[PDB]
Parts: structure tokens; C-alpha cells; sequence
């Protein structure tokens, strides 16, 4: 469902140089933005790091330049996603019937309803990430009815970042329960990285896609840290993309393309040329080369 390319997280500052997302927005190797995060659910907490410090009245981030760079991404052709969790989130669901109120709350809050506090006012994105990194009550429940109630939109879009072993504790569920349209798998802060000697890529997640996701054309993006600097371990260069995603991938047909974690960290590494990180990768999908 989602554009094939190169999808960047946003919102969370990798770089320490983060500006606003329509800068973002401007780069022809940016397909899809992901909003980074909601940190909190069902007590609702967002958190844009360095691009959002206002406030309604009850404590809710209102973020008007977001809003006017999430209608002027859609107008350039990108799509807009906001991710729920992250690593540092406060999240969980007492029951199933928590878990699909909540999507109600979604839709209104973030998605074409109608609510008193909307973060984005009249912006309406495309579609959620869930980016839980903890087991929880209720992840399917909630997706479904996510489903469910955005299904009558035009464009809508739901995704999920688990880590690369397979299979995900966090998430698995919901991605063999659910329709998904995109799987943002971070190749990263694990054995399986594109630099350890045990990517799984063509392995656990091709047979992912190929056996067990309920939507067949699930479309399945390495998931690569925009710097250094943005994990633990798992970065690497794109030369040694080229050695481990070849023309097999390339040419798969649930193969997006890359995510990277994030924009401000991808921009800012830059090779010899001054070729920014999601730029050489776009280049290279556009033109692998041979080998």
C-alpha cells in the first residue's frame, strides 16, 4: 500500500540539529515521514523533542507548525505517519474493550473525526506506526479496530517497527493478526543486524510475508540507523548495504525499501561527496549498480 522508497522517522532529534518536518519534506529521497511519538496511551502524551513545547489547557501538545508541514508533506506527495510507543514510552491497554475505545479516540483525536483538542487542528495523517517495544494487553484488539474505522478513507495506513529476531514478542501478534500495510523492521540493537553475519532479512521475514501476514502485500523495509550515532550497534555503511541487499531483495516484491531512524541523523551523515545517509540509499535503489 505504501510508497516504496525511503521512510524517516521524525520528531525525536537523532541528530541534535532536528528542524522543522517541511525541511524534511523538501528531500526528493523522502517518500514517507513517521511522526515520533506519541510516548503515552491511553493517557495520551506526545513528545516532538525540540519542535513542540506548547499546550492546551489539560496538558496535551498543540503543534501548529507540525500541522501546517503535515498538510504541506501530503501536498508534496509524502505520506505522513504518527508512531505510538518508542523505546522510552509509558503505554498499555487494561483490556480488548480499552484497547478499541481508544482507536475511537484515534480517529478523532489524530486521524477525520472531530474532537476538542486536536494536536494537528484540521491536519489528518495518513495511517499509525506502532512502535511498541513491550509485550502488552490488547495490541490486536486495537489494531483491528484501527482498521475498522479508518477503512472508509481514501489513503490509510497501518504500520508496525518491530526489531529484527523473529519472531517479534512485542509485536507479533498484531503482524499475524492483522492487515498491515507496512513493516518497518529495525535491523538494529540485535544479533541480526546487516553487519553481524545473521541478517534475516530474506529468511524469517521473507517467509513473514510470504506465509503469515494476513495482507499478502505487506511490504517489508530494512530498517537502518541514520548514523552512528542513532543505536547501539547496527549501522552501517552503504557499501555494506551493497554486500547484504542485493537484486534478490531489490526486486522482491514485499521489499519497500529503507526506514531509517531518523531524518535529523540521516542528514547529517554525510559521505566524501556530501551525499546525505537517505539520499545515498535512495540513489542506490534507484540505481543498484549490478553487484
Amino acid at each position: 500500500q505504501p510508497p516504496k522508497g525511503v521512510a524517516v522517522y521524525w520528531g525525536q532529534n537523532s541528530g541534535g540539529g532536528q528542524v522543522r518536518l517541511r525541511h524534511t519534506c523538501d528531500r526528493d529521497a523522502v517518500d514517507t515521514v513517521i511522526l515520533s511519538f506519541l510516548t503515552s496511551f491511553p493517557k495520551m502524551v506526545l513528545n516532538f523533542s525540540n519542535m513542540c513545547w506548547q499546550t492546551f489547557p489539560d496538558g496535551l501538545l498543540h503543534c501548529k507548525d507540525i500541522a501546517d508541514d503535515i498538510k504541506y508533506c501530503q501536498l508534496k506527495g509524502k505520506t505522513v505517519l504518527l508512531s505510538l510507543g518508542g523505546a522510552s514510552g509509558t503505554y498499555g491497554f487494561s483490556s480488548d474493550d480499552e484497547a478499541r475505545q481508544f482507536a475511537q479516540t484515534m480517529y478523532d483525536t489524530f486521524g477525520p473525526g472531530h474532537t476538542a483538542e486536536r494536536p494537528f487542528d484540521d491536519a489528518v495523517v495518513d495511517g499509525y506506526d506502532f512502535d511498541m517495544e513491550t509485550s502488552g494487553v490488547g495490541y490486536v484488539a486495537f489494531a483491528q479496530e484501527l482498521n475498522r474505522l479508518h477503512s472508509h478513507m481514501k489513503k490509510f495506513y497501518l504500520t508496525a517497527a518491530p526489531q529484527c529476531p523473529y519472531p517479534d514478542r512485542a509485536l507479533g501478534d498484531v503482524l499475524s493478526s492483522a492487515q498491515m500495510s507496512a513493516v518497518y523492521i529495525q535491523f538494529y540493537n540485535n544479533y541480526c543486524s546487516l553487519s553481524g553475519g545473521s541478517f534475516n532479512f530474506a529468511t524469517d521475514w521473507k517467509n513473514y510475508a510470504r506465509t503469515v501476514s494476513p495482507n499478502k502485500n505487506v511490504l517489508l523495509y530494512i530498517g537502518l540507523p541514520g548514523a552512528p550515532r542513532s543505536a547501539g550497534l547496527g549501522y552501517v555503511d552503504i557499501e555494506q548495504v551493497k554486500r547484504v541487499v542485493g537484486k534478490d531483495i531489490l526486486d522482491d516484491p514485499n521489499f519497500g525499501g529503507f526506514m531509517l531512524w531518523d531524518a535529523s541523523s540521516a542528514e547529517a551523515n554525510k559521505d566524501a561527496h556530501g551525499v546525505s545517509y537517505d539520499q545515498q540509499l535512495k540513489n542506490y535503489m534507484n540505481n543498484p549498480g549490478v553487484d
